[PDB]
């Protein structure tokens, strides 16, 4: 199984993407055994892009790797489309999309239409990206089997039963969990891996937890995932999306400038106070030498 | 009380917004007695729009009255922040915020600054919609008296005691409800009306809802409210935001182009078995005089 | 509209009904203008009593009056069939059921398979309870209908749209809601009244709110309908269920004995913590006259 | 890891405990290597049971076997004191109580009074049985600990980071879950087993289940866990609390009488169709040769 990081769009003072700040960030993770990197993704507050910046993130993380998901979607299918087949010139994983976004009730007919545009005109396999909770719409193990042309799903729910059933319905299929607290359990029971947010700054613990997984030592694994779940934990209390900054600064030791308002910035006692929940959890990952100081 | 029409956002076939369309249909509803106009709404595909055609929006439907409230929101603070400086050269009633969406577990300080942001640029009175299903967060009454800076809100909920709930500890807001099978009721229990999508296409009927229901004719105006109730059903088989415009068409008399997809429009059959679905009542509406033919 | 009382059970140090506490109780309802009593039902720690003790609360109530809808709903359809029967020698307005609780995905054949049967034996009209919360499913307009003997509905549910859609499609149906919050909108809007919690405790408050929404007086209604609203926020900060019997003692003067655990008592310190909640409130209704001290 | 039968309940035609056809289903489950036997759990629709029918359920499955947790909870806590307590005289794995179910919005703290109170008087373990959808609360991990004295937890829930989470915050207890679609993760991924009321009728594929996974073949465990996922779908078509019955008749060739209204049983035609559902499984599964046949 594989570690996928959605990786973070750091964000200049004036809004704009900081590209040099995410060639260092992209660099870092491939270094640290990230597979591959999924970008415009919820994590890299994707839905907060335009397409001119969602293109912007793949030309720069292009310049440092291929291992790249190209996140596509948007509520503009046109603008989808045009991404999707930009995409063309380069040598990437696939592309990506969530479903559409906001609108509820919106039918069957309606989604799976949108789905099987997209693959329609794509250069390169495409990936469901499901997210329920944040879309207002479920696409299924037997949606997608409907749809028909996912070469993988990543499903973050909260509900692995529900990810399982893409496997079962769906064999050929990749199937990874977006669930971090999740990692050990995913390698343990047959599926392909975990598009990790928490990767992001602790790139070491979520490929180690896998490994010890896949090793036959799920105590370990176990053990190493109870304390990666602490830190998600701490990233929850001022906000996961503005702290995975914070947190990857602390951890990796290089910044990430500022996240889009509205996902604001921590202010330097938010700062203050998340270090201070994981302080200690560091420390013991350096004591296990999982993290070089 | 009053009725404000969410109104519908016409697209040509190209994708562009029919500005001569849209002017045809906001004459059409102030003329048949619709209070204000809500621009960029949900039902006018407002997520769906850049920030350039939510104010392409505005100007169309200022050429034809100044009752306009202008949404505005997104997930680029810069960007709604600009649109509502930009209001100030037009004579509207307010400016409008959904809470920023798609993010799940967005703090309450991080959307408290982000409606609190709009308040201290806004030229004009700020109204907030809350729409919990759609945006994933709840702006409840609290939440909205320690924002503090609100005219009114519009609530999209069932459950009429959170919509109440706004008026026990604002005293001062205006409340209105998002859901248009509350006409009567809202009405007829001292809230300032109904944000009713259905006014779209059947501005008479939700109008003479709210007489009959201020003359407190309460069970000739839940019986017009039941007839509503029926083409609302029916809107959802195909899916409410595209059956809206073959709605709009079959009751209005003008067309109202495209939806924007994934919002795709309905098919010929499809509008052919919605029309059946709803030929009955109008056929009923004709008899009670409140249609003309 | 009405107002009827889920009537509390009164319970003696021994775990037993007492009855002598309860006829005080229900006498003191009637007095105060509650037009009925529904006994056995959430309230009422219904689901807490033995086939024996729903009779024994039964034969105490009618002592006092007639004005009786008997709850007699379990998971033994043996026990509940008769029950409906032994009420033929009653002259009682009707029995309830809520629905087969605890147990998940029940089909819709055998909830109404359930209902029918108790149908088939009652000799009383026979009142729907519908509570989804309580136990996990939805008797809705439509099954009610099909079920087709109902004479009336109590729907606790946060959902006016609900409520309304039995009037809708069962528009002989007499329809309630068991929202204390909304007695001045059920009033209102055209529907039977409201099954009422805290008209144990405040029975003056909740018949005047109906009251003054049936004058006309909506403003003054919701006026008294918010404090009403004070009154069960505090309810629910120890358990309404336990507090339902301190604010009996405080607001009404005579005490209703214990709960049965594990609906557990307050304790000396919730109570004067309770009493502090509402005590201004109390003023405030004295001062009104509502409250005569 | 475990694999633990919740056991059907079989009733007479006039609604007694047919103690014989429990037996002899007991000795069955025991002899295709069943671990242990919870009794009055909810597919033996325990809250279906007085307190002398969960008594005389234990006593039955007592003369097969000492391997029994018996669960003893209800709404009368009295009555559950009573059965913990004559549980002394059986030398048996645990006692164990589902929350108090029904009523909503219980405190925390009279849900923890609730379980100490039954812990202070429990002559054996205690186990927690967690089945939110069931009883309308959650006991989670911390509140579990919170608690402090239960031995074990069955979890029945679909989201299996808070099955996890028990481990995390109570590493000694042992922690099982009640969602059969899990028997191969949850022993893959270092959990205790599963509690599965779909080893009622093929106890043979949820114990082979357990076995492949723990030889880590895992590939293997899927195939049979996705073979089982399929009988536990056509079970929910005509209800599964009702199909149980069936599918033991089906697979193990014993009759287990019927259930208890409002569980009707299925009718002859349901049954026919429910077996023409689960026939080629059975091939499949004889093929397979984990039946005879």
């Amino acid at each position: 199984p594989e570690i996928i990081t959605p990786i973070i769009t750091p964000f200049t003072k004036d809004n704009r993407i900081d590209k040099e700040k995410l060639k260092i960030h992209a660099e870092n993770l491939i270094r640290k055994g990230i597979d591959k990197l999924f970008v415009n993704g919820t994590t890299g507050l994707g839905p907060s892009l335009s397409p001119e910046e969602k293109l912007e993130n793949l030309k720069a993380v292009y310049d440092v790797t291929n291992k790249i998901i190209f996140q596509v979607g948007g509520l503009n299918l046109d603008d989808a489309i045009r991404l999707a087949k930009l995409s063309k010139d380069f040598d990437i994983v696939g592309i990506a999309s969530y479903a559409p976004y906001f609108y509820p009730r919106m039918s069957e007919k309606h989604l799976v239409k949108y789905f099987k545009t997209l693959c329609e005109v794509s250069p390169h396999p495409v990936y469901l990206f499901n997210y329920p909770t944040a879309t207002g719409k479920d696409i299924d193990a037997k949606v997608a089997k409907e749809i028909g042309c996912f070469t993988g799903v990543k499903d973050t729910i909260e509900n692995i039963i529900h990810t399982l059933d893409y496997k079962r319905l769906n064999p050929n299929m990749l199937v990874y969990s977006g669930s971090d607290m999740l990692i050990a359990t995913v390698a343990s029971t047959g599926l392909d891996g975990n598009v990790a947010f928490g990767s992001n700054y602790l790139p070491e613990v979520t490929v180690t937890i896998k490994k010890l997984a896949m090793e036959r030592k799920i105590d370990e694994a176990l053990k190493l995932q109870f304390l990666h779940d602490e830190v998600i934990e701490a990233s929850r209390i001022f906000g996961s999306l503005s702290s995975n900054y914070v947190l990857t600064k602390y951890f990796q030791g290089y910044d990430l400038g500022y996240p889009r308002p509205p996902i604001f910035p921590l202010d330097d006692e938010e700062e203050r106070q998340l270090i201070k929940k994981v302080e200690g959890i560091r420390a013991k990952l350096v004591e296990l030498k999982i993290l070089k100081e």
